[PDB]
């Protein structure tokens, strides 16, 4: 409950971060050696993640469903997202975001 809502606040904070392309603000939510799994392709380290952030399309995202799981000291969050692209094509995407005990992102899978 406590860790659930805090994780939820982080997700909705991430939605605004993604739409404003606040890539610095996004990276601050990560661990240094976290992995951004972009469609089966992992990017370990904040240097490879910042690139993933900058190469992302100019998209608008809307959350449509949050699934929070407690696997101990880690919270695994599944989020359904409506991804609207730069030319109006709306696509259903999904993210699997894992937080550690200090609410830092250790893994961030996005599957399309
Ligand atoms: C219109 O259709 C698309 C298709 C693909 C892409 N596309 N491309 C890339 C890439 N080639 O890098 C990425 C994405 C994407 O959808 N990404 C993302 C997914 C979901 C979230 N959200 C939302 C808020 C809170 C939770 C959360 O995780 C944030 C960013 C980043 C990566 C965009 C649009």
């Amino acid at each position: 409950s406590a860790r659930i809502a805090k994780a939820k606040k982080l997700i909705y904070k991430l939605e605004k971060l993604w739409n404003a392309r606040d890539n610095d603000g996004i990276l601050k939510l990560f661990k240094d050696d976290a992995v951004f799994n972009l469609n089966g392709v992992p990017y370990k380290g904040k240097e490879a993640i910042k690139k993933v952030l900058e190469s992302a399309p100019k998209a608008k995202y809307k959350i449509t469903k949050i699934d929070i799981k407690i696997v101990g000291n880690e919270i695994i969050v599944n989020v359904d997202v409506l991804a609207t692209g730069p030319s109006g094509f709306t696509l259903k995407v999904k993210s699997t975001i894992t937080f550690d005990e200090d609410m830092k992102i250790t893994s961030y899978e996005v599957n399309l």
